[PDB]
């Protein structure tokens, strides 16, 4: 028997589509370990086939994440300060394992989050392969290996050079905005893509949670900026993320959406760490009123400052066509027949979720990886409106109803079924996925 290593980072939109990757592994025969934090851990009664370990969080705490805050903004500071710190801890625990590691036993790997980059030379000091999980997008790391030039035509400069700002020089699938919003936070991002980059090439392999028809264009530059093989596998396609859901899911929704006719209801989600004006706010809810479409909203405590929650709607928005919770098994509501469009904040396993299910999109973005998604699906596959200019009354509403009823968007609604399809093709014998999944086993059980 061989045992894999998996250790996700510790927020929502990474332990999903590692442990999904983790049960796809584990149907392939191989045992599972996964070293978490105890810091947003998942519920381990969920997989009683994995073996959990907790590390790194453990309760005599470091000065340096001892105080940080559980949510919001500021919690993602773990992600820097546990790449610069964990290294001896990671590798006490790591050689820990293998020591007990059983007669019948051997690790064959350990496969990290690809942000975890400190992981690599840990790894290496252990003669362990280690191998990366991409989380977002081949496009996004396109994007990331094509930076410096970017930098050097000025397109990371926030203050001025905000010029030509429609698109990008030798990038051409890109406007200069995409560019400006995603790598706003150049000071702290420029530092870590560069690592995260660089131990992502001199890994043993990468995973991407992607499929070869969803993102062609991009295959050649995972070739050859990524010496170590690549292999595409659409995560959404073999489970939805429900068992590692950190939250309560609200569970009334579905005899709800049962009351709903086929395709007439907007699902609505703006992501887990996102933040509006109030105002901002006020105005969403303005455009899904002017939609006259039934809308499912989730809508996280904090998505409002200052509010707990959305106490700054005039209350009764909602009345028969809407409503709002706070947290919903979100793939599985994708997937059922009362939703007919998502409007999405673009997170990448959103967007791959959508597109697994075969439901067209209205983007919003708020950075990071988020403008380059809305771009690419928009722009690129089709299968969406990317909302670019920020929230205005009747741009909302022309966007949902072009969507999900307007004639002129006919088009959009079948491209969605047609990448479903296509990414259903994918994981048949013979399909992209199917072999990228055979090899990554076959590749694996060489490892040891
Ligand atoms: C790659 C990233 C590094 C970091 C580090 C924190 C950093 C910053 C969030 C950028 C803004 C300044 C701060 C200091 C901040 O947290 O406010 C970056 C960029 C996003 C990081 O990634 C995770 O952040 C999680 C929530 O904080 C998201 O739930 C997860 O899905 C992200 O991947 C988190
Ligand atoms: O009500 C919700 C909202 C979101 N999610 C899940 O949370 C993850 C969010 O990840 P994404 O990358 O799309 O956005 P992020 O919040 O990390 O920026 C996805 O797997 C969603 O299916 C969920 O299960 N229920």
């Amino acid at each position: 028997r061989r045992r894999i290593i998996l250790f996700p980072v510790p927020f929502q939109g990474h332990i999903n589509p590692i442990l999904q990757l983790a049960n796809v592994l584990y149907s392939k025969g191989f045992s599972i370990t996964i070293f978490h934090t105890n810091f947003n851990k998942p519920k381990t009664s969920n997989y009683p086939h994995f073996t959990f370990r907790f590390i790194l969080d453990n309760d005599p705490q470091d000065e340096r994440i001892s105080n940080l805050p559980t949510h919001g903004p500021l919690a993602g500071m773990r992600i820097p300060i546990i790449n610069e710190h964990g290294a001896d801890e990671l590798r006490r625990e790591l050689e820990l394992l293998m020591l007990a590691s059983e007669e019948d036993e051997e690790v064959s790997c350990l496969i990290t989050d690809a942000l975890w980059y400190f992981a690599q030379s840990v790894a290496d000091s252990l003669n362990l392969r280690r191998l990366v999980l991409m989380t977002s997008s081949l496009f996004n790391f396109h994007a990331h290996v094509s930076l410096p030039q970017f930098d050097e035509l000025g397109y990371l400069d926030p203050d001025d050079k905000t010029r030509l700002e429609e698109q990008a020089s030798g990038f051409p699938m890109l406007k200069v905005k995409d560019i400006k919003s995603a790598y706003s936070n150049w000071q702290i991002l420029k530092e870590i893509l560069g690592k995260m980059i660089k131990q992502t090439k001199a890994s043993s392999g990468v995973i991407w949670n992607s499929f070869k028809e969803l993102e062609e264009s991009e295959l050649e530059t995972v070739i050859r900026e990524i010496p170590a093989p690549s292999f595409l596998i659409p995560l959404p396609k073999h489970l939805t993320a429900s068992s590692s859901s950190l939250l309560d899911h609200d569970r009334t929704v579905f005899q709800w959406l049962d009351q709903q006719p086929p395709s007439s209801v907007l699902y609505v989600s703006f992501g887990s760490t996102s933040e509006v004006d109030e105002k901002d706010f006020l105005e969403i809810a303005r455009g899904l009123v002017d939609s006259k479409q039934s809308f499912l909203w989730v809508v996280r405590p904090g998505f409002v400052k200052g509010s707990t929650w959305v106490e700054p709607l005039p209350d009764g928005f909602l009345g028969e066509r809407g409503r709002i919770v706070k947290w919903v098994p979100q793939q599985e509501v994708l997937a059922h027949g009362a939703i007919g469009a998502f409007w999405t904040h673009s997170g990448w396993n959103s967007t791959l979720e959508s597109v697994c299910e075969g439901v067209p999109m209205i983007f919003s973005d708020f950075g990071l990886d988020q403008p380059l998604n809305a771009r690419y699906m928009s722009d690129v596959l089709k299968v969406g409106v990317y909302l670019e200019n920020g929230w205005e009354r009747g741009e909302i509403a022309n966007a949902i109803r072009r969507v999900m009823v307007d004639e002129e968007g006919e088009y959009i609604r079948q491209n969605a079924r047609v990448l479903k399809q296509k990414a259903d093709v994918s994981l048949m014998k013979g399909g992209s996925s199917y072999e990228s999944l055979e090899s990554l086993v076959s590749y694996i059980s060489s490892l040891t």
